[PDB]
């Protein structure tokens, strides 16, 4: 039950008493965020959201005012994620040092908070996993403690856009950052823009690829004052 | 008249109750059921059942066998056996009376069991319907449901696969499986509203009419995936699934007579 | 041969028999046959005979009767009876020959009421047709599919039915008893749908199902036409209509 | 009785009048009634008049001009200020008289000054006019003009007034006809032959075949922003679709008749 | 600063008021005044009041009647007859004001007659309210709708219209003049396009001539709907029913 | 100024050749003037000739032989190596120069072995070895249907596929394999319904050119020519957002 499984989290809580948390502004990490600070305190709770590169400017600004609207002292730190050239050379082993290089700036953080841990919401030490919690339990228990607001759009690190071995530069990344968020703004929340230097390969859920047909001139304008020459819609469809 | 006089005749006549059994389908009215009679009873006193049989899927026994343990009740699974009932095995007309028949006689045989005073159902505006009792509608249901926090239901209703195939067609492991595989193929495509209508060698899908522009990317790989299980043809009804709840003042009622044709 | 050779030997055939009557569908071979006619024997020597039947629309014989009209012809129309054939009213696999003797024999009858030599049908390079002694000039001349071709350019022939209409004994299984009223209503329903702009159009009948068979490039067109074709072909008795997903055939 | 005949009628009428002016659309039985002029009379006894106005395209006016030289017959061009009669101008219900009666009044005036005996329409207001359908009297059907074309060899012709695109009332202006008229034009350069784009003053209402409107939307936004900036602040699209009412069922056919 | 004295500049000008009329819309804003307001002047002290008019659908009305009820609060109706000032009949530019005018008016005819200190509104940090003199103590506290978010949450308030209502007045060009039958053609209208699947829809009017502005998205699955779309709003009185190329808020 | 006098210049110039090899496409201006070629001077003066060649389609070439034939003409299938130009090979902006004269030359050689005047080719109004009569009397795409109606000729190729080079990238060099690649794409999205249509290739990806008033017709077909052209070698199938051209 959720009541067996929140005196479960509270008790593995109750023991750290100095958390520092790794925020996403989604549901799960704002379900360990203020239920930390109902068990430890505003003081003693530190809620920290990366800014980065590969990330959305829309996701950083949305988590940072979704953790005070819960209560909590909150930390932006920014990483350099292309400063690792495994990371700008784009290699399929990169999610391992970009994530390397994450958790050791809010382990770094947390040394200077005077942090017993880093605690992150999947679903480092992952309380919410640890309680058996499904997404239907982080449900319940979100709205029971009258929590309306987070970032339901999952993203992913702009990484996934480009082919292994294609050299990330801050303009590329922006360039697929600025067509995505301009896909995302006619009604599809759910778009890749993958880059092929001069070809854009648009990637929709299958099943929206019929609605998109009105923006078809708009997109391919759009995304060709952006810098890209062909602007094309993947007949895959999303992944 | 108010949300509030209704919950508390939903209140005081589930306190003189004491102890009950709640038939738990998973829906928002047997999760409302369920979640206020933990409440004014306590979790001693609260039996949730959740049925399982070969005319509903596994997934929605699953998935309302987790509610009753995220609502923190005492939940048991029992299996019914409704293709052993000649009415329902040759679906007649009348079959859903004999598959409530039996469903009705089980839970009851549970009531006495655990010493309940009535079985509870979710029923709307030895079986007691708080919800229809305390005046209930749709939208009061809705209200309360979130009065009491409730976030999960299941959100599309689960109906026996019965209704799938025509009066007087005997009904099959075989051909149940072939219906059941067919929906799930659908489902998985993005269309969580769907019915595959059993002909024989004839396929009738029932999409919502909003969803069928959408499906048109989907025909093809439809076609051959409803023809492997055993399908000849493979079809889209153009009526949709349900047939007139959307058309306009003229047509909803010519559809009706037409619907009422048979 | 060259197509000079096989055009006179057709000239020679028509010019010999003086008086003729032409089964004229409308495909491009009668049409070719028929301006033939007209060419070589004159308008008051042929006869253009139609036929008209259940089977069919009413729509691909009147654009018969009118294009052997704008050929010049003088054209007849006459009505074929083929439910009365039991071969036919069962459905069976040889029921086009039963079909097709009812055909030749109501010409011949027309060929000897009107004192034409010869009943002329346009088959180029069909037990029915010999046995009632009915000609095929263009394939006695040796007139393949490119010889109608390039004879037919010559003589200017521009206009003739293009799509080969069918008998509705298609919509059918095999064995399944064609009435008048399941035909009525599987012609009312691909009537109605081509009226709405879909020339080539099948609906199965499946008793209570009507299974419609649309060429797949078109079906994206069909979705603002989904509740007026629901509705009409319920009202022509249909319980059910749907959209095979397999498309046309 | 017979298609011979018919043309005896015809024949026999134009050797009657010996000099004819013939009204020429461009269309088959104006094509028809010019030729068989010229087969019975010479180009001398024959002039074709073609009608230029603000009604209709430069388009149909220059290529019914060819397809009568074309044909081999003197033409003439005149041009009809129809905008001049107030009927027409302020597009009352009975507009289409007045448009008739400024067209044969013009015919009469040039067959008048060229010494013919008559003007030749090609039917099959007039007869205020003097004007005789020679077709009509020798009973010529739609088949009879297009047997007795390919008989003679004809293989080459071609609206309606813009008129039709105003509400009743509604003032035509030089501006608002050509706001029309390029706004058809734009939306057939699309793909689409058959269209209406109706005036309503500041919106325009688009009629298209309902069967294409799946087709258009990826022209959605384009033909938005090339109609306004031809003037209309509203581009809209009729869900009746082009001719409301002919597509549908034996009920809703009835509904939407009943509606009009 | 934080919430706490934002919330606590609040309880402190509900205290010295000790008695209030709440103009209530049933959004989050109204909610959160609501719901303070009866937490700290009590039930009997708290009078909702609820607008009740042409230019809004009936369902507005019975949902907000109905969520001021589950709130705890005694909430009365009162019915505006918007179209007695010619500002608002003739739809004038100026219109909104005088109806916000009207509005408020009625609310201090309200709030004189049980004795309130003060008419209370909704209205956060980002005209004729100042007229009347209604309070705005989520602007005067400092709210913005983070600050809304966080104390709606934290005292358990979960249940808004989540997308507020416009007058139907924006259906209706300037200088056109609204009716009891044209507006009833528009909501009509709206309600049926609604129940369809489209709820962000506007049916804009023009005589004869229905204008429907829908999200483009959903324009290619509106498409199965045309024809009963065009009959329905053609037996709602419209001789000519069209769809917006441009779409929604052309 | 007529149609009439546009052709009787047309026969006047056809007579003063008296002997004509015709090159011929199949398309529309090139049926015209080989109808009137063999109109004027009759079979045994006229010579069609159809050029089969890497980057044109075997479907046009076949239909072109055995529409010539069945306009009434001989007619001569001659084979071009449009590859063995190294402008062409590598498609340089230049390579349409390269491959028009490698065209002309071989044409001329066959009039040059048969006797006849003037190559003859369909260019109309709106290459100096060569006559474009129809150029010449002032014919325009209009005049061309208008006479092509007047003598009774129905059947030519109606979408005019041009080079397979223009699929290509200017500065990519072609080969067998990925002009076959090309060809049997755009085969296949032609047996579905397109006929005017084009696979761009972009190496591992696919851009399908699609005229924007079929795109909706294709949504339906989206899967089968992902999974068909990927089986032909491309790992991205994609669809210009632009449209054809
Ligand atoms: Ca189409
Ligand atoms: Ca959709």
């Amino acid at each position: 039950t959720l009541a067996t499984k929140k005196a479960t989290l509270v008790a593995a809580l109750k023991d750290l008493q100095r958390v520092t948390v790794a925020f996403s502004g989604g549901i799960d990490s704002t379900l360990v965020l203020k239920m930390a600070l109902d068990v430890l305190g505003r003081d003693n709770v530190t809620a920290v959201v990366a800014n980065s590169e590969l990330f959305t400017d829309e996701e950083f600004d949305k988590a940072m005012s979704l953790a005070e609207e819960l209560g909590a002292n909150v930390q932006g730190t920014t990483l350099d994620y292309l400063s690792d050239d495994h990371i700008k050379n784009n290699t399929p082993d990169s999610w391992y040092y970009a994530k390397k290089m994450f958790y050791s700036r809010l382990n770094d953080i947390a040394a200077n908070n005077g942090s017993a841990a880093v605690l992150d919401g999947m679903i480092a030490r992952s309380l919410l996993q640890e309680a058996d919690f499904f997404k239907t339990d982080v449900r319940a228990l979100a709205q029971e403690l009258g929590l309306t607001n987070w970032n339901k759009v999952a993203s992913c690190s702009v990484s996934s856009r480009f082919p292994y071995g294609t050299t990330l530069t801050h303009d590329n990344i922006a360039q697929v950052m600025a067509a995505e968020k301009y896909l995302r703004s006619l009604g599809f929340p759910t778009v890749r823009v993958r880059f092929h230097n001069d070809i854009a390969r648009i990637e929709l859920p299958e099943a929206r690829i019929g609605d998109f047909l009105v923006f078809n001139d708009r997109v391919n304008r759009q995304l060709q004052s952006l810098g890209f020459r062909y602007v094309t819609l993947d007949l895959g469809g999303f992944r």
